């Protein structure tokens, strides 16, 4: 039907359609009279995984026949969502699997929305880790993602009588079929035991020995047939293990708990002995399969050469200490170097500044746990103080602020510093982020080695997040300027040539009008919900946290009610104002928020007078394939963030892609998306960074806002009195006392300039001409936010690799 | 190669290795120059799975057709072994896959080896059903085998320092090809909870859910395209479970441990709860499954007509108030009406008079966990006591011996007398067992019902246990005979007319070295032990009892000892005395017996004097496929059990068929054994039933045998004094005093008879023509002991089903 996805050639659709029928045979063991809906995805996924598999032969081939440096993206979360038609789309597939299933009198969509996210993250830091493994692969990098194959992911979201409910996602629980179990590389882990010191060196010893099984899943180039490898551990206890008979044998559940589920935090550290075992777990088998590998290329010196390790935050940190304890203790180098080795190694990305997501590790806990890591992390740390010393001679502050190992109550690691010691390249994930490292947080290891500190702007494939999701939008570019820009997305500013054509004008607002269609009867048909496909569509999609300041959009939401209310009869530009997220299980105050949420749509939606000018819904379990879905229809793109909160942000990236106008303030990726498109096209209100610092010298206080904004005040006095919650008159107390006393975001600080800016947002929308042409201003200049760009510049600046647009032979 | 094991066609065995290669390449992702031992066994067992599936959706397509009475076997044990080879045997495969692996480069039996055992049983009561679900097969009935998919099968024995050790056998961690998930037929199992008693009925509420996941497995009939399924349940916590938030789904093991693990016990009941909830977990989700099937054939007048549960022992006994709760409670049918259906539709097999081995469930577990069973199970009670009652008038104790409810400390359900009372059919499984069940232990039941009373002389696969394990023998046989008798063991008859043919018996004999011969390499392979082959191979393999009389083989072996070292210039007959079997972890003299086998051995094989005279090895691990690998190799059969102990046996009719003669008591059927084969041709030694009976009479008094048998005391002495370990003199004593004082099984007893019937052993090995002769008059003779022959009674005796030896269309 549209070019983007492919041809249909004779042969093609023939062959798909034969595979198809010996899938659902063989494989399936079903004929079409008893053939489920769910056996059909099978056979289709089985058919194009065939597709997938001389390709990752042959990539995996030429790397060995080569041997390129290879890069190992360590992570704890890979965010990955939906793989059928992502693979489709990057082998070119898409229409004729179309065209092959239509022909066999099957619907392909309704196929692929039975497919389970792979949800193995819990929002940006997971999903950057997905788009960078397909920047990776279409760039010819020889790339591996390693993390923890989750038997539970991300839970999933149910909301009942407007509060969050959580339940298991259970997704492998009819069998994945875009993994390969590899149990000849199964591999031991270690834990507990004791340090023995011989006459040749130390020696962990009396451990407890737990199996890691690594799954691979292969990672498809787009067109240009590499397919790299993400491979993922799974916990499996040893035959011996406890071995009355039958508890022993039950027992093994407690070995295999380490990747049983994903921590549901989302910025935010919990010190538990379970998530310490996962994080030593990757980091320990990974480390020995990249061994292996170097070996089966003795002499260390050449190992940085050969191999960069990319630690995704701290949650791989254990990779340095690890790296050291193989060197030193069992393959006997020098300490010193062992260090250089280990330096010229690793790389660090950091991912926030908010102080309680940051990794503390308690000493007891590696104690017991760890024990000879914490006699190299206490090693390490002394020689790096003796470094600060040297260099700032009798500043005895800084030595305490710069030790690994903090003291107090219960003394604690700072991994941070861990990872800024031990690697040779600091990263943030924004120009401001990244200045603020240097600035605040890190300020004292960056003027002890300035040359450590980069910037990598984050960025989101275009693959994913405009060709699969937006075919539309796509193919109406591609039509003015080829399809190049695919895999250069750079090329998308030659769209500023037609910002005054009314061809192009036309066809952008129609294809919005089209995905805004197409989710409005999403809605319907899978939640029973009724919305004006006419409104504004104003969306706030990301995990609920009081940074990110959901609370300051409810308090618009609140404002437009009450001048509904004051003035029915008065025009007011019609909006469906949406927000979906999850909230992690433990944090009330969260909670709370979404409850509010539902809360003020029971009073909005339900209001006569109202009528269909205000709609207010949340979005139940936000998740990639949601994402997919609703980013396409989105007029308008809530980044609200105070500012110096939001590292990066790239749910940012993906709507300004996908054609809606941003209200955001200065913060995180906002700057440079704003820098790009020019300010006169974006909403930008609030407090800058160096506001937020004035407040804080002054003293925030809440209370003189309350008293001089009268339209605030009588939000404030509804939630209290009851008004958005009848039966349960106190039951947003802890929101209102938050926002009043302790309020550590400023919501109130940011009110009356977000309100404005809204205003100057329904004056726009009612000039549909002119706000599509600053929609093309945006789409033209979202360029510098594809990952392949990002990518390009660790591999150049951090890894010492050169990416390839070049084909492998097919 | 050879005849039986089928046509190698040119066609055939192209499309085998293009099919091999395919698997290779799509399945498993890899090529020749990677592929491990594992890969080309995987690939092998893919290509041979592909040939399975036709067949198997036709023959269940023609049962829905046809709707014939379905055959629903109930065990909570299925001893399958491995699968390849069975496969190819059944399908006429085994020559053009040895062919095309061969093209390939490629050892077949080499990668028979890599499949793991599906050790889903015990010994004799799991394989049986195994046997059946061949039998029923090739029988062309619509049967179906339901059980538990054990995460763990029966654990791995391996011997450290003479003791048993077990380890878990972790047979799915490389993946099982030979089963297929079946999602959509995922069911609800109860638990727990309360019964309210509304105006319309009790009803079941506030009870526990567990999923039940139903995984089919292929069962091919011999060549007559018949693909039957084994369903095997698994247990899944659903979704909501326990729905902090990490503990919440950790605990979801709690639920999914139903289907962990196999109880190891053999003929001994254990009163776990946990064994309580696989047992009702197997029968819930079986006769929902049944009840379906029967709905998309509301009238259960028919449902007998339509539907057989053969429960296998008393394990599945809730299936007959499960069936009542189901038509009483949810299905509305009086209880009158419901209790006619359920007595017509089920039958119960027995398997020991063993009374440790009985289930008696306590009354309050059955309270807590099943409240609505036990109060069904009361009612069941109430109403046949009454029957009693009205038969028998005034006999008090009548009532109280034949009472479901067993009064005392605790009290507890019969679950023999549950089945009896539900069922129209109790048979047992050898003539003189179901005798002794008239006689003795049932005999109140009989009196009161003799037409529910049957036997059913137990059989065993020819497919398997000759084909398969010794295609020499079918190979010699099949040419004198044609290839007939593997579907109609009967006609192994017309070989007593080869009895004094020169040719043959060099023939037979030949088979036999050369097994034996392959049989003492795999022992210097894979164990690195040291046999002569010219010695007569005499094997005791079976589980570990004091029924079985492993002791008295120890005494016999002890007593050619010491009768060596008296005379060590003597000639005797050299032998390898072969013990194994596993032990149930918990059972300590067991455990003890093993400690001696290998103690003796430890003496005997280091011994200068002996020479290859006597060697006596303890084979670890005995399982199904080793029980494959040395039955073929055996001279001698050692089936010892204490007259009216063993129920039938099995083993025993595996070593018949195999060539090797039987030294055997009079015991299950070793009686209708050498009946068929006349006794002239059977060893035959001590005490017969009644000879037992009347011992128990005047009482049993071990200390007499001591004091009358000089070669019996200087054994009992040197057990004592630590001849058998020099290091620990009373390792011994529990063995000792066990003999001495509390013998339940009269191994003195029948000391003196067995070892002049084991001279009389040697004495005919010396003429290997005359050894060979009475071999053969055992072969031709064991045709009654085929399963078909034994499917065929239960079909036509007790289910009411035709069998039908014609082929279905290919
Ligand atoms: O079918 C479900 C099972 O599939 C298996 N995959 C096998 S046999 N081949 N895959 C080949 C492959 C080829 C190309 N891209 C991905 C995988 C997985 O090992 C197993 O964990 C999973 O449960
Ligand atoms: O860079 C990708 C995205 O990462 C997000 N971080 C997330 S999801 N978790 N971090 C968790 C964390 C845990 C422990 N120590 C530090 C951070 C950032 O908030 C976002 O601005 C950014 O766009
Ligand atoms: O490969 C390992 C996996 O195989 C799967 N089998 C599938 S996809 N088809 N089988 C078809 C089949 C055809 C004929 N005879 C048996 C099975 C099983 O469902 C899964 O439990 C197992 O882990
Ligand atoms: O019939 C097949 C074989 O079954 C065996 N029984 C075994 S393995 N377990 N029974 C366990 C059991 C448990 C509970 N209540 C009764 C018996 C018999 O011992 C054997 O003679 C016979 O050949």
């Amino acid at each position: 039907q549209i070019s983007v996805r492919g041809l249909a050639g004779v042969e093609n659709v023939t062959e798909l359609k034969k595979n198809f029928n010996r899938h659902l045979h063989f494989t399936l063991v079903k004929d079409r009279n008893v053939a489920t809906p769910r056996d059909y995805y099978f056979a289709l996924a089985h058919t194009v995984r065939d597709h997938l598999v001389g390709r990752w032969i042959r990539t995996q081939q030429h790397y060995y026949e080569k041997d390129p440096k290879r890069i190992y993206y360590l992570s704890l979360e890979f965010y990955m969502g939906r793989t059928l038609q992502n693979t489709m789309v990057n082998l070119a597939l898409e229409n004729a699997c179309d065209e092959a299933t239509y022909q066999l009198g099957l619907d392909m969509e309704e196929l692929e929305e039975i497919e389970e996210d792979a949800g193995l993250g819990n929002g940006g830091l997971g999903r950057l880790a997905a788009c960078f493994l397909d920047s990776m692969a279409t760039l010819g990098l020889a790339a591996y993602g390693y993390g923890i194959r989750y038997e539970f992911g991300i839970f999933n979201q149910k909301i009942c009588g407007g509060w969050q409910m959580e339940e298991a996602d259970d997704w492998l629980r009819y069998g994945n079929p875009w993994e390969k179990a590899r149990p000849e590389f199964t591999l031991p882990v270690h834990f507990y035991g004791r340090v023995e010191h011989t006459s040749q060196g130390a020696k962990w010893v009396d451990t407890q020995v737990v199996l890691a099984m690594p799954y691979d899943t292969p990672v498809p180039g787009y067109r240009n047939n590499v397919v790299n490898t993400m491979r993922l551990w799974s916990a499996k206890a040893p035959n011996d293990f406890n071995l009355g008979y039958i508890q022993a044998v039950l027992d093994r559940n407690l070995a295999e708990n380490i990747s049983r589920v994903l921590y549901p935090n989302d910025n935010f550290f919990e010190g538990k002995e379970l998530r310490l075992k996962q994080e030593y777990f990757v980091v320990a088998a990974t480390l020995q399969d990249i061994i292996r590998r170097f070996k089966s290329s003795t002499n260390f010196d050449a190992f940085p050469d050969k191999v960069a390790i990319q630690l995704n935050d701290t949650h791989p940190s254990l990779a340095i200490p690890e790296l050291m304890r193989v060197l030193v203790d069992l393959e006997r180098l020098d300490w010193d170097k062992a260090w250089e080795v280990t330096v010229k190694t690793c790389a660090y990305t950091n991912h926030t500044v908010l102080p309680e997501a940051l990794e503390r590790w308690p000493v007891h806990l590696l104690e017991t746990l760890l024990p000879r890591h914490l006699q190299i992390i206490y090693e390490i740390n002394q020689r790096f103080l003796n470094r600060v010393a040297a260099a700032f001679p009798g500043d005895v502050d800084r030595l305490r602020r710069m030790s690994l190992v903090e003291e107090g109550a219960v003394k604690r690691i700072n991994m941070a510093h861990l990872c800024i010691a031990g690697s040779h390249a600091v990263n943030g994930v924004a120009r401001i982020h990244s200045e603020i490292l240097k600035k605040t947080i890190f300020k004292d290891f960056y003027e002890l080695e300035p040359h450590k500190f980069q910037n990598k702007t984050n960025g989101i494939t275009p693959r994913r997040w405009l060709v699969l999701c937006n075919p539309g939008l796509a193919e109406i570019i591609a039509e003015r300027i080829g399809e190049e820009y695919i895999s250069d997305l750079d090329q998308l500013r030659k769209l500023l040539s037609y910002v005054d054509d009314e061809a192009f004008i036309r066809d952008v607002a129609k294809v919005k009008q089209e995905n805004k269609l197409k989710f409005a009867a999403y809605l319907e048909r899978e939640y029973k919900v009724h919305i004006n496909p006419n409104s504004l569509f104003d969306v706030q999609v990301k995990r609920i946290h009081e940074y990110k300041r959901q609370l300051l959009n409810c308090l618009h939401v609140i404002t437009l009610y009450n001048r509904i209310k004051k003035e029915p009869n008065k025009f007011v530009v019609p909006r469906t104002v949406m927000i979906g997220g999850k909230a992690a299980p433990g944090y009330h105050m969260a909670k709370m928020i979404i409850k509010l949420i539902t809360a003020i749509g029971d009073v909005v939606n339900h209001d006569p007078v109202v009528g269909d000018r205000l709609r207010v819904i949340f979005l139940e379990n936000y998740r990639v394939s949601l994402a997919e879905k609703v980013i396409p229809a989105a007029d308008l793109s809530e980044q609200i963030s105070t500012a110096g909160t939001e590292a990066s942000g790239t749910g940012n990236m993906k709507f300004m892609l996908n054609g809606a106008l941003t209200i955001g303030t200065m913060d995180g990726a906002n700057v440079e998306m704003a820098e790009e498109a020019g300010e006169e096209n974006f909403f930008i209100f609030g407090m800058r960074v160096e506001d937020v610092d004035r407040l804080d010298q002054r003293g925030y206080n809440a209370q003189e806002y309350y008293d001089r904004i009268p339209e605030l005040r009588q939000i404030i006095e509804q939630l209290s009195s009851g008004f958005f919650s009848p039966k349960q008159p106190d039951l947003f107390k802890d929101i209102v006392n938050m926002l009043m006393h302790h309020d550590r975001f400023k919501v109130f600080a940011d009110y009356e300039e977000y309100v404005k800016c809204q205003e100057r947002v329904s004056a726009l929308y009612k000039n549909p001409r002119e706000w599509t042409r600053m929609v093309i201003r945006n789409i033209a200049t979202s360029g510098k936010f594809s990952s392949d760009r990002t990518i390009a510049q660790y591999a150049r600046e951090i890894w010492g690799v050169e990416p390839s647009r070049q084909r492998l032979p097919a």
